[PDB]
């Protein structure tokens, strides 16, 4: 159902958030607004990879707002759909820093 | 050199034909002008490519909505259709700035 898909996913942010070094080398610092769209509404959560931290609500002015179909967002995790693909199908819609959005690309 | 010379007119002509394919009042949602940077070993050609009003033309242009830097034979490939924008991207074989609306509606659209 949606409850746990949801939570899947947002685990599996937090556990790649998690996983970096922070002192690290690092190309992706930014403020990322993350829409998820369900068939019953849509879930909104904050990843601010400057600091390394996912927490749920919508941020004053992300560097970038990625809104997305749930179904599309497991697929992606799953590796059954490219972000490629995504982005040719018109699955994803952003908004603000295409620097910062083309970065992100390269490291999902 | 002679082969850069035909790799970059080739390139070119062919952004020339999509863009001049285009119904000025059919459904369209990039609109913005795009700088587009190539580089070869002989320098940097530069390029802007103009989706409003549908016009290409070299230059650099003083405030563009995107701007996309690519090697000179990654945009062969990519428009050669042996290259996808996506792939490219996940590479990291393109360097954007600018508008993300902007630069996702154009990887739609190719
Ligand atoms: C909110 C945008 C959509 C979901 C974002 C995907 C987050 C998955 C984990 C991203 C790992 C980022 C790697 C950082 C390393 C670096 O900065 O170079
Ligand atoms: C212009 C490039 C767009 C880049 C944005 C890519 C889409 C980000 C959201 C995809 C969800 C990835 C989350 C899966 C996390 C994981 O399983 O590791
Ligand atoms: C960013 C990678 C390369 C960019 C080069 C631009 C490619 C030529 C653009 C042609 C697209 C024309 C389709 C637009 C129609 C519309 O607005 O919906």
């Amino acid at each position: 159902g949606i409850r746990m898909s949801v939570e899947t996913i947002i685990e599996r942010i937090k556990a790649r958030v998690g996983a970096v070094d922070p002192n690290g080398p690092r190309k992706v610092l930014g403020v990322f607004q993350l829409n998820i769209k369900t068939a019953s509404g849509v879930e909104q959560w904050i990843v601010d990879l400057k600091q390394l931290k996912v927490d749920q609500g919508v941020f004053a002015s992300p560097d970038v707002t990625v809104t997305v179909g749930l179904e599309d967002m497991l697929a992606i995790s799953g590796k059954t759909l490219t972000v490629g693909d995504a982005l040719k199908q018109g699955k994803i819609e952003l908004s603000g820093d295409a620097d910062l959005a083309a970065k992100l690309a390269e490291v999902i």
